[PDB]
């Protein structure tokens, strides 16, 4: 039985209790999948907080990285998952961790326009300069998709 497996199909589906009993029978919790996920990734990427706040009191490694570079802080971005940016926050995420092109996740969630994520990560410690593989800070991107509120939050001094 491959419980590193399980473990990861159970944090992606929030099978909250399952999780419980593959860590309870000795799972990885920093089980990988093919593309590099881990079950902290699949957590975050679904927003099952529970089970996020589970895997990082079982020691889960917070900045990991998936094929694409990404961390779970990364996804949280990209997909607007506010409480799940706060929670990896308060428990050791890297707020200016890059990605294989070189984005934070203030790049990621300036792109999608979230300006309640980008304010959170903003505020606890993102490098408003931080620049990508193409030279673009998140202000670049705010201009680049004309997300003027977006443009106003960033160049505020
Ligand atoms: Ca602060
Ligand atoms: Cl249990």
């Amino acid at each position: 039985s491959d419980l590193g497996k399980k473990l990861l199909e159970a944090a992606r589906a929030g099978q909250d209790d399952e999780v419980r009993i593959l860590m309870a029978n000795g799972a990885d919790v920093n089980a990988n999948d093919e593309y590099g996920s881990t079950p902290l990734h699949l957590a975050a990427l679904m927003g099952h907080l529970e089970i996020v706040e589970v895997l990082l009191k079982h020691g889960a490694d917070v900045n990991a990285n998936d094929r694409n570079g990404h961390t779970p802080l990364h996804l949280a971005a990209i997909y607007g998952h506010l409480e799940i940016v706060e929670v990896l926050l308060k428990n050791g995420a890297d707020v200016n961790a890059n990605d294989l092109v070189g984005k934070t996740p203030l790049h990621l969630a300036a792109d999608l326009g979230h300006l309640e994520i980008v304010e959170v990560l903003l505020k606890n410690g993102a490098d408003v300069n931080a620049q990508d593989k193409f030279g673009k800070t998140a202000f670049d991107i705010s201009i680049d998709n004309g997300n003027e509120d977006l443009a106003e939050i960033l160049q505020k001094l």
